[PDB]
């Protein structure tokens, strides 16, 4: 930190005891937000901030520029082709993927596929000159249970018949039970916490993100506003830490990247339906839930 203009010894101790370390989340921050460190003066935040984005290079970018920028973007397969090609690839990091849909469709068996996945090294594609190898190594997960769902023993199945240790999967995903939507947002926003701890979260799961809002806010005006804080700090963790953002919405108008509705098709058989993206067309994928997790 003291790399930075006007950034001392004692106001770099002041920056990390508020949590700012790192100069990207210095360079994307406001002037309110440092200020109201105290000890940090007006003129001072605004020094640093533009000392920050400069050490960054976060100005104006062109040309081939553009595709070394969209390069750092890695995708986490799913187990189903079909879902991976409708999402030209895979789950994309730097983004919120957003799976709705009725009861048993398989929000919360995607939640648990993808933390397995996330384990298996050849299941995260990437271009190797925009992320490197040690982007990726040792990836960790988060889920936010809102719904009491997490399931160790599916884990545990999942990963075994794609061939991973499940013991492994566990070690490597956090997971927090939220009862209420002030909890899971203290969890989502306390996810910087564990990054600055040395663990590589590369996942993020909401399983569900709406139910507690739906539940306390039954107010469309406020509720859309705490939601949309929420939103906001999963939108930030995806892009400052190049992690893949899923989240699942039980339906019977928020800032999701890519939409999903998941509908049952016969026994076996789920269809996804991608309907919106801010670049791929809207299509189906058909897919199935087994005992060894997602496929097809
Ligand atoms: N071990 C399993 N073997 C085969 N199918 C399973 C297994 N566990 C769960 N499923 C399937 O997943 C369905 C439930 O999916 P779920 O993700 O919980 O739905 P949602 O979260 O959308 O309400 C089940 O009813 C079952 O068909
Ligand atoms: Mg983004
Ligand atoms: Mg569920
Ligand atoms: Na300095
Ligand atoms: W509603
Ligand atoms: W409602
Ligand atoms: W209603
Ligand atoms: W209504
Ligand atoms: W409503
Ligand atoms: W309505
Ligand atoms: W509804
Ligand atoms: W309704
Ligand atoms: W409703
Ligand atoms: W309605
Ligand atoms: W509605
Ligand atoms: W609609
Ligand atoms: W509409």
């Amino acid at each position: 930190l003291t790399d930075l203009p006007g950034v001392g010894p004692s106001t770099a101790e002041k920056l990390v005891e508020a949590g700012y370390i790192d100069f990207m989340k210095i360079a994307t921050a406001t002037v309110g937000e440092l200020t109201d460190i105290e000890g940090i003066s007006e003129k001072a935040a605004a020094k640093m901030i533009m000392g920050a984005r400069d050490l960054c290079d976060l100005g104006f970018k062109s040309g081939i520029d553009l595709l070394k920028q969209r390069s750092t973007v890695w995708k986490l397969s799913t187990s189903s082709s079909e879902l991976d090609s409708v999402l030209g690839g895979g789950l994309e990091s730097q983004s919120v993927t957003e799976f709705a849909g009725v009861f048993g469709s398989g929000k919360t068996q995607i939640m648990h596929q993808s933390c397995v996945n996330l384990q298996n090294p050849e299941f995260l594609f990437y271009d190797e000159e925009a992320v490197s190898k040690g982007e990726v190594a040792q990836p960790k997960a988060v889920y936010i249970d809102t719904e009491g769902t997490f399931r160790p023993e599916r884990i545990m199945q999942m990963a075994e018949h794609a061939g991973i240790d499940g013991q492994t999967v566990l070690d490597n995903t956090f997971v927090a039970r939220a009862y209420n939507s002030d909890m899971q947002m203290l969890f989502a926003e306390k996810i910087e916490d564990l990054i600055q701890e040395g663990n590589n979260i590369k996942l993020v799961v909401i399983d569900s993100l709406t139910s507690t809002f739906r539940n306390e806010y039954t107010k469309l005006a406020e509720r859309q506003q705490k939601l949309g804080r929420h939103m906001a700090t999963l939108n930030k963790l995806a892009d400052l830490f190049n992690c893949v953002v899923l989240v699942t919405n039980q339906v019977s108008g928020h800032a999701a990247t890519f939409r999903f509705f998941v509908r049952k098709g016969k026994g076996d058989k789920r269809v996804a339906k991608l309907y919106d993206s801010p670049h791929l067309p809207d299509a189906e994928a058909i897919f199935r839930i087994t005992e060894k997790g997602i496929q097809d």
